[PDB]
């Protein structure tokens, strides 16, 4: 309907234990919004349903002439905060669509096709809070015997990995093996493994 509010959205991607925030551009030949509705596809035209619970949305500014030009698009803000209890795997992806209201009352049409997908059409992708961070590569500890670490080396090798990770979550737990190897437990108990090799080294070998 390109009488109707035109969408871009994109990839939405959110994590375990994490708060989230996307924003979706909507223009129309018109210049204006007047309504902008975030739903499921099932339940009929006046249908405003919207699950999760957790997924919220705001539009500023609906209603004003020259509010939803090609040169400044109407901007509506999707967010909320992820609970740890989520259930994540392949298939927990939520497929949502906007719909906006012209003046003249045209609305946008949801159309059901992958192809429409960064449109009025968009995937909600949940994941592990652990998929959200890349542990970045600490500075190298250098231990007596990379075979069996001391509880001060491991603490040392923990300490280390957190000094090079600033924004990985404060109160996730960083613990070491014997060996060296790393274990990152975030909040939602995902985790990410560093190799031994990575953080740890010897003088064992002339
Ligand atoms: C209830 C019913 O029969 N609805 C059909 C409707 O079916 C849905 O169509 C959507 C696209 O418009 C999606 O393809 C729905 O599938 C998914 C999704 O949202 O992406 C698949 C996911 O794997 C699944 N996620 C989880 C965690 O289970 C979700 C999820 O169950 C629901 O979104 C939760 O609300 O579903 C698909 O079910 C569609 O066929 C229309 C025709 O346009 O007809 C009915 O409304
Ligand atoms: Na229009
Ligand atoms: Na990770």
């Amino acid at each position: 309907d390109t009488e109707a509010p035109q969408v871009k959205s994109g990839d939405y991607v959110v994590y375990r234990g994490e708060s989230f925030e996307y924003y979706a551009e909507i223009t129309d030949n018109s210049g204006q919004v007047n309504r902008v509705v975030i739903r499921n596809v099932e339940g009929g035209a006046n249908s405003t349903y919207l699950s999760p619970n957790w997924v919220k949305y705001s539009t500023e500014n609906l209603g004003r002439p020259g509010n939803a030009t090609v040169q400044n698009p109407l901007r509506t803000r999707i967010f909320g905060e992820v609970p740890l209890n989520e259930i994540v795997n392949e298939k927990s992806y939520y497929t949502r669509y906007i719909v906006a209201w012209d003046p003249s009352g045209n609305a946008t049409q949801m159309v059901d096709n992958a192809n429409r997908n960064g449109l009025e059409r968009f995937v909600l992708t949940v994941k592990s809070q652990n998929e959200k961070y890349d542990p970045a590569e600490s500075s190298v500890t250098y231990v007596n015997n990379l075979s069996n670490l001391s509880t001060s080396e491991r603490e040392a090798v923990a300490a280390a990995v957190r000094a090079a990770n600033p924004n990985i979550p404060p109160t996730a737990k960083i613990t070491v093996s014997q060996n060296g190897t790393v274990t990152i437990t975030y909040p939602d108990k995902s985790t990410d493994t560093i190799p031994a090799n990575r953080v740890v080294k010897d003088l064992q070998i002339s």
